[PDB]
């Protein structure tokens, strides 16, 4: 869809995610390449097919998010299934057809509520026509001279204007309605009233299946975790299960859905893992093949964790300095404020287990707990949270070990 | 239905899958054969029944490949189903005749798509008329002259012309329609409506029933994996279990689609393994019986290889330069550069686990994963790929063995 | 229904298997019983049950062949399910009632397929009349001489015997039809269209009810897998709760089917085993009672071998002349030629595992493997197939054991 | 609904069972008191339940028997269970609540069938007055003289008495009909249609549910292999919770069937075991208390399978005699030829394992299939089965042990 080079794309993923930049390419490489598919012949269209990713890397560094910006900047179906949610089915368990089913239901969920957005002026436009005909009946047969019913627009413009706001004056109109009913009502009574009859069936639904087929990615998530490993082998079984059951999906196959046929041979596929216990090559032969793209992701430094936390669009940061102006405080992060904010998320990864960015958001929140309290009680004032502010509240909570186990 | 002789059939078949001759001979005469019987009498057409196969070979040497490209040969449905799953069933799994359902819904999904083709000329022939006719309303009672229709054929003519590009200009056409939707709409909404009355839904959905009885293709994967091992017992029972609930399938048997009622009897199985752990005599002795061919594939050389990469049609080097030419680069690889790409390819196999052809297109991706993203910053250029850029970009990776595992 | 004597059952089964004298006429007394039991009084008719079988023998002896044709000989619903098949409903899988299902899904499946038969000519007889009425649309009131109507009948008769071929001139006809369209067709749009009139509903499947009850024959095979065996106790409760479930079905009782209540009390039942590990004996009382008749097969001769090759109807060998000779070619077996084919069956069967007759079937397929792929090249050829040609191509393999235990 | 008193129940008992007095008389007072109840009071009414009882005796001694005669003695609703079955649902199970779901399937096929018969006769007899109707279309407004109609009965019963025989003459009738089908069918679809009509829907299916209510007759077989036992736990739990299970069932409570709501409370429970592992004080307390009738069986002697082979009605001997007089031949047994039958029938029931009366038909097969299968080439003749016969058949058998255990 999109018609942007991988370049441009790298660059739309440098607003949401910091560093990794490698796996940021080999996404792009992705996502373009639907696009070269499309500009080729018949033959070569089906021949062609999507170049899997396989990302390598520790817990919570990006992989994820920059799976979901990457589907979000091409507006395209995205579902995200842990891998391990199928290895109990030996017993019992959700098929891994679901995948292709609920990134149908949400392939869905998405045209739906991205049709009233089209339709969300049609309503408050050719439809608001409604209330405005019952406010002035027009003539016994209008007559004919394309302005002649734009002539009000005087009494018509008149009552259309002072609906700018003014309503709860009952009336009536019109399965089409005839119900008496009042305005806060019959005005959004038509809302939907007018909106149902924009949109039909049989290609709203119809076109799920089409983006799906066209651009839905898939993102399994600790594929590693259904490798086989030197412990046992009952359990291996089990796992290499899920493999086998997966390789429809990623070599082209049909699935079905209380929508229609789903063909999978163009679905996208980011398979994820850490790759500590199990390496890619513990991958059953046929998925290492349809796995061809593998780029590893970098742990994150203490220099990208000042960077996460005020360099992306609507970073935590950003976001709470929103949020407290809902309550009309001005909130403000010096440079040595965020710096200490990092180094502490830094120690309770290291001193405890790491998490990666996820710790920034819960030290982050802890910092802040009584900011969020009394913001309204702080209205109209200019805090500040510097260096000495974040040491106060992180200092003795990060210091102690069990304790960051539990609070942070 | 194909009229193609063995010796036709493998040639077509050579356009796709270097070597393996003898499975190319073999997976032929069964084709053959369904013609051959089609020819015979009335009782000597029930007796006459599928010479199923049983390939056996190393992993990704073109088991898969010869089944897809042969039943694609004969326009046949075709469904893989990994033998493997049916093993948990004992627990709960997907019933065995699940494989005759899924050969049933992609009958459909196929039946259905080839059915959008007749239905995409006519569709929007008998389409336009419906445009044409609110652009120049038809006189009241058409003069039966079989040329007084093909008059504007004049004025009409010059709408049609006039329609061969410029469009997306408001109309208002007929449940019907009768709503005022643009010409681009009319015209796209047309093309629904004037190709569903152009179907016959019952007749459709009869027709895949047909295909699966009379064409349809089964291959069995990992069916060596169900056989019996001096490993263990209880799996012993639960993978000879799935021996014989496969059984009736390949016997003749009926199973419930939700399209209707299905007939396995003529359907054509390709079981494939490796047959390193059991043997073909380890099968039980009624699908033994059921199998009365049997082939073996030998292993890829790094000559297949070097073939395998530019020779078959729309070959993955093939497809490269047509996915570059996209971005109007102009790629080259020379015979030393793609001699070198095999040997790499052959290397990482001898070298770490041996994924059977299946490693080129590891190999050839991270290979072109700089050109792939620099492509449209290299416009208009001609790049070539030979030996010193092959082997600048994949020793080291292929040297290092433990990135291999993870990269290649 | 069928009024045949025993003698004359065997006689018929005789044409089809070679040997096993007594499991035919145990099978014949069976089917005879089922008239003698009609030819009852009220009392006597509820009372006498079918008297069950267990057929004891060896692998591919003729068990199931013998079933089968005594199925097919009585017009019968048959089915064949293998008894292990519900060992695992312990922790699930399909229950018993299943088989009383599928004995119902295939006695329609043959119901309607039969009824195609007696309507496929009513289409082609009180229904081409569609066609001809539009090629020579009837008089204004046809008159009354019960011959004028027979009159054109060179006018017609014209029409009629044109169309011995002669057709793809689109006209139109008629939710009846109307729409215009071809011959190849409107003609065939009529093949069904008129022959969904004369079959009706409640009496087409309300008689699968009646088939299933009054001549319905299950096969269960390997009985003798679910007896008790001196290794353990868990599976033996496993075991034994099989026959506990199979017990309703052949004591007597009510299965529920999407197509109605059918009662099991008079449907034949032939059950099979090996016995090598239980016997008859271990089988439950309340089972035994069931399975009154007990007949033993002998295991097959290197002679029952040559016969088995040559004088069934549409044996393998007369199968194979006859799809050569779709190819043109003229096959033909010399009496020595067989008596080797026969001899090297016997051979793997002996030096490797024992699959009985089965074992001929692959080895006269690979016999012919070469003949069968070339035959399009060979048209209008007699080609012998005697004891040279026979050793040729057989002795390598045979000889070799290893290599008998993929390829023979 | 029967009106018998108990002596009479035994009495008509007596007809189908050999000894076994006892459980003759408890299986008699228990159909006795559902009369005594109906003939209480209101309150009284819901307190006296059914008195279930527990049958004790070994395998094939008439358990089963004398509670099938009981039910088919009073037109009760029937279902036997075997309570092992859901040991099972521990794991996945069918649920206890199916025996009286199935209990209402087969009261259903009951009330259903025992329709069509009160609806065979008028539903023929106002069916032929259609025929008739198209012989002889009556006068244009019958002249009320309630015998003018019955005037042909001189032209009428003129058809009336030709159509006795007489038919397979095509003529046309009346969703009615219109179309114009042979007598011989036209008189077969109108048993239909006027049956049918005839057939009062809702009421049928509510019939079934008054019956499974009030004289419901459940058969719980080898309850005892439901109670604990002392060789292990975990099964005992299990054992133990089929007991808690069915305990609703026989204590009073509701199950939902597809065919509505039904009340155990009245239904009659028959539990029976061998108790040879367990005792019957093993049952669960709740449960020995809703089984307040103990009765014990003795087993079978010789001379009780003498008068079993002869004196029931339909007796097996009986029917034998019937059965080849089908084929015209005239079979006798002397006194000392049944002397001799049971005795061998007792022979290999001490040598072997003993399967109770059951051992009598097996034994009286194979001493019979020599004549049944020469049966219609012994047309005129009197055979005659004497000590002589019977020996020269059964001896060499019966003498060899092993043999016994897998022919008889
Ligand atoms: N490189 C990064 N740039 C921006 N945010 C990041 C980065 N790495 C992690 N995060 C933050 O941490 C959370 C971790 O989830 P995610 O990024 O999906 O990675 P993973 O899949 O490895 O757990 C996300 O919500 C994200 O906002
Ligand atoms: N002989 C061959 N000719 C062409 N391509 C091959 C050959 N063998 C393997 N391949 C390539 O490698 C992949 C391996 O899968 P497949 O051919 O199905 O074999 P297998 O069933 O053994 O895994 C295929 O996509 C195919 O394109
Ligand atoms: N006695 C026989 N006469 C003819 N064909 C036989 C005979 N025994 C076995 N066969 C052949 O071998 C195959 C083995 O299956 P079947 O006859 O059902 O026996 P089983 O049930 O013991 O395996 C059949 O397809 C049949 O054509
Ligand atoms: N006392 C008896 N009188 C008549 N027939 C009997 C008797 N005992 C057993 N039988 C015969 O043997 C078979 C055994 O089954 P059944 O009578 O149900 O007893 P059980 O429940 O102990 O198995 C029945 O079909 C029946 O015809």
């Amino acid at each position: 869809h999109s018609e942007m080079t991988p370049r441009e794309i790298v660059s739309e993923l440098d607003k949401h995610i910091i560093g990794q930049d490698n796996a940021k390419r080999s996404v792009a490489i992705a996502l373009r390449n639907r696009w070269r598919r499309m500009q080729l012949n018949e033959e070569l269209r089906h021949e062609v097919t999507p170049k899997n990713i396989l990302m390598i890397g520790p817990t919570g560094v990006g992989k994820t998010e920059i799976a979901r910006r990457l589907a979000k900047l091409a507006n395209a179906p995205f579902i995200k299934v842990e891998a391990t949610k199928f290895t109990e089915v030996g017993y019992v368990g959700k098929e891994v057809d679901s995948i292709i089913r609920d990134l149908t239901d949400a392939a869905v969920k998405m045209v739906r509520v991205q049709a009233i957005e089209k339709n969300r002026y049609r309503a408050e436009e050719l439809a608001e026509e409604r209330i405005l005909d019952v406010l002035i009946p027009p003539a016994k047969n209008n007559w004919g001279q394309t302005e002649q019913q734009q002539e009000p627009s005087a009494a018509r413009q008149a009552f259309r204007k002072k609906l700018r706001e003014g309503q709860l004056d009952d009336k009536e109109i019109e399965k089409q309605k005839a119900r008496k009913l009042k305005i806060k009502d019959a005005m959004k009574l038509l809302i939907e009233e007018e909106a149902a009859k924009l949109v039909n069936p049989e290609e709203l639904k119809q076109d799920a299946i089409d983006a799906v087929e066209q651009h839905g990615i898939v993102f399994i998530d600790e594929i590693d975790k259904i490798c086989k490993r030197g412990e046992s082998s009952g359990p291996d079984v089990s796992r290499e299960g899920v493999q086998r059951d997966l390789l429809p999906l990623v070599e082209g196959c049909t699935v079905s859905t209380k929508h229609g046929m789903v063909k999978t041979d163009h679905i996208l596929f980011i398979a994820s893992g850490a790759f500590q216990i199990a390496k890619p090559s513990d991958l059953i032969p046929e998925l290492q093949g349809r796995l061809p793209i593998r780029v590893e992701l970098q742990a994150l430094t203490t220099s990208d964790f000042e960077r996460i936390l005020t360099e992306p669009n609507a970073s935590i940061t950003v976001q709470y300095k929103a949020l407290m102006a809902t309550e009309g405080v001005n909130i403000e992060f010096t440079d040595s404020g965020i710096k200490r904010i990092a180094e502490a998320a830094w120690q309770v990864n290291e001193s405890t287990e790491n998490i990666g960015a996820r710790r920034l958001h819960t030290v982050l929140e802890r910092l802040m707990e009584e900011i969020s309290y009394d913001a309204s009680d702080l209205s109209g004032q200019n805090i500040t949270i510097d260096a000495d502010y974040v040491s106060k509240h992180l200092d003795a909570l990060v210091a102690d070990e069990d304790l960051s186990r539990f609070i942070l």
